[PDB]
């Protein structure tokens, strides 16, 4: 081993060490708002059935407890 | 390519697989039902056409075999 090749190495990993990065958090907050209306807009269309079907408001609830002739 | 890029993609794949499904069965449940008895209601006027104009019953049948001045 000699000093050439040494100081060539530390000067190739100072060189590599200057990538710069940029910005990634709007990235991910546009993601999040993309799916959140995804996921809780197809609601309206279980609302709209439930209220021209029969059956008033107030009895429509989420979850998963099974279904029947009178609560959505 | 760093490792930045890679761990935001691979977030944002976790995120964008997490948007719900809610249930479609009853839709096309009701759907059926609508459509059987809209198909299978005209039926009846050719039924009292036929009882009241002058043929007896049983005569009355499916299909498409032509029709004549005692059967239909």
């Amino acid at each position: 081993f000699t000093l050439i090749e040494l100081m060539i190495v530390v000067a190739i990993i100072g060189i590599l060490a200057a990538i710069a990065i940029p910005q990634y958090q709007n990235y991910v907050a546009r993601s999040e708002g993309a799916s959140a209306l995804a996921t809780i807009n197809p609601l309206k269309t279980t609302v709209e059935e439930s209220l021209s079907r029969g059956i008033a408001g107030s009895k429509i609830k989420i979850g998963t407890t099974a279904s029947t002739a009178t609560e959505t």
